[PDB]
């Protein structure tokens, strides 16, 4: 009756626990999606209640391969186009990356994870076509998943945004998922544009998602993607031997009293393979790392990894390109 595989089930407790002890962390999720059915095939937490449905976070950097998405499946922007990613200003307040180039295009954008050039593909849509995009997404949508506690995130009004709002949401600030509705968003990526549902049982009839993009676009932004795993993109650490990986990574900084502080940091890594034609989604997040680093490549690119790796291995998906070990 229940979708999840217990032999990955184990795999994602035991990795989870040994990232969660090794980083001295407070708590931390995984979810494992099957990529087409949107199936659950594994969930864990830390102790306590299921944060993975329950809790909702401001997604960061994982949020951007779908405003990215958006741009290319419009017609507006092609992959090969150049921005202006230096620091610039919307009123009092300035939108920036953490390491500065003058220009990238859209794929220096995702594998350097520019918070500029996701604001300057965001800024050609109007605050309307950008609520409705992350809400077709499933953001501050109920999904009925079957689990209690189901958080519905939050996806403030567009007829309410400040400016500066547009922007930040569109590289993953003001704005909140539960790591659930994160993988599920996903599946646009992974089942040619269609949101899937999502399910912890087994099911009878395929299911039937929303188209969103267009497959097209969905395979251009799959490859994009690829550079995130590979030298020059922020998630190396999370490759997978024997395959092509499809991630983005995640680093935010907390509210505390609705100020952002630098002191505690929230670390997200979500990723599908192989890229070209994904058998699977991993999710990971682990709040509050203390210890051994706190950036999502070296705090949760190795959990995946392992969980990516493993989940392949048990589901008899073989190596698309030959092992380097
Ligand atoms: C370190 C990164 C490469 S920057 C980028 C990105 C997305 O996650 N993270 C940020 O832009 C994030 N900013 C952030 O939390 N806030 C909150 C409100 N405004 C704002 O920008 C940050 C975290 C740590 C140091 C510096 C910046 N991805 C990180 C990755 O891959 O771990």
């Amino acid at each position: 009756a229940l979708s999840l595989d217990q032999r990955i089930q184990t795999l994602a407790y035991e990795e989870l626990n040994k990232a969660v002890e090794y980083h001295q962390a407070k708590a931390g999720t995984v979810v494992v999606l099957d990529a087409r059915t949107g199936e659950i095939l594994a969930l864990v937490n830390t102790p306590g209640r299921n944060r993975a449905v329950t809790d909702m976070i401001e997604p960061g950097s994982v949020m951007k391969p779908f405003p990215i998405a958006k741009a290319l499946d419009s017609g507006k922007v092609d992959t090969t186009d150049t921005f202006n990613t230096l620091p610039y200003k919307i009123g009092p307040a300035t939108v920036q990356d953490t390491h500065v180039y003058p220009t990238l295009d859209v794929r220096g954008i995702m594998q350097k994870s520019s918070n500029v050039g996701t604001s300057k593909l965001s800024a050609m849509f109007t605050p309307k076509e950008m609520y409705d995009f992350y809400h077709d997404l499933g953001v501050g949508v109920r999904m009925h998943s079957g689990f209690p506690g189901e958080s519905a995130g939050v996806l403030r009004n567009w007829r309410k945004w400040r400016p500066i709002e547009q922007a930040t949401m569109s590289f993953g600030y003001g704005l909140q998922l539960s790591l659930l509705q994160l993988a599920r968003a996903y599946t646009v990526l992974t089942h040619d544009g269609e949101l899937l549902p999502v399910s912890f049982e087994k099911q009878a009839v395929a299911p039937k998602g929303k188209r969103v993009i267009k497959a097209s676009t969905a395979k251009k932004v799959r490859e994009l993607m690829v550079s995130v795993t590979e030298a020059g993109g922020s998630g190396i650490a999370g490759a997978v031997d024997g395959f092509d990986v499809g991630a983005k990574t995640g680093t935010a900084r907390k509210l505390v009293n609705g100020r952002y502080v630098d002191y505690k940091h929230v670390a997200t890594f979500i990723g599908f393979a192989p890229a070209k034609n994904p058998r699977v989604i991993v999710a990971v997040t682990i709040d509050e790392p203390t210890a051994n680093g706190y950036y999502s490549g070296v705090v949760t690119g190795p959990v995946f990894k392992q969980v990516m790796g493993g989940s392949l291995n048990i589901l008899g998906v073989s190596p698309t390109k030959p092992l380097t070990n």
